[PDB]
């Protein structure tokens, strides 16, 4: 049911936010510590006000998760102007094993650890920001993600969300009898009608996490 891929699936997010801010390099590797995570090493930060920022962000994906709410979780680093420079897709299917899961999930953390070997290396001084596509029928209406108000979600632009000529990295594809889950990476090469079905509804924070 939905508030068991909620729970297993933002304990692996943030897991996950974490080694992808390592292995870009967006944080110093002097704020991360390894852990072990599904039997996979894993470096988690010990900055406490990105941990929270983190923590944040994924109490406000949850509930949108139990509801089966959520098409995509979205990391995009931004180059110091500010623009997206590389995105890690999470695209999430809940159709209506742990244990083969948690392995199933340490396969994604693995293809994270080696991105930096296929990704170029991203300039200087990035930041990130996280974006959620949601499921349901696209309106103006973010009463489902404004869950804490000191940390608002606005609505993202084309700018925030899509890529420039992008070169596709796909990294992992897992398929279960209650998740499916597909991650890959985005990197920069470096009609706007009301009926149209692909109308989408996607939220960042509008909050940005703190400075390295």
């Amino acid at each position: 049911f939905g508030q068991v891929v909620a729970d297993v699936l933002c304990e692996f997010l943030e897991v996950a936010v974490h080694l992808i801010l390592y292995v870009r390099e967006v944080y110093p590797v002097g704020i991360f510590q390894k852990r072990k995570k599904y039997n996979v090493p894993v470096q988690m930060s010990c900055h406490p006000e990105l941990n929270q920022y983190i923590q944040d962000t994924l109490h406000c994906v949850k509930p949108l998760l139990e509801k089966n709410d959520v098409e995509k979780v979205v990391v995009v680093i931004l180059d110091k102007e500010h623009r997206p420079v590389e995105k890690f897709v999470f695209e999430i299917t809940q159709p209506p094993l742990l244990s083969h899961v948690e392995q199933l999930l340490a396969a994604f953390i693995l293809k994270i650890s080696v991105c930096d070997a296929v990704l170029d290396h991203n300039p200087p001084g990035c930041t990130f920001t996280v974006l959620v596509h949601t499921r349901e029928a696209a309106t103006r209406n973010m009463e489902k993600i404004q869950v804490i108000k000191d940390f608002p979600w606005i609505l993202a632009d084309e700018q925030d969300v899509h890529m420039h000529d992008p070169r596709l990295i796909p990294l992992k594809t897992m398929t279960s009898d209650i998740l499916k889950m597909q991650l890959y990476v985005e990197e920069r090469a470096h009609s706007k009608l009301i009926g149209d079905p692909n109308l989408e509804f996607v939220a960042m924070p509008a909050l940005a996490p703190p400075a390295s």
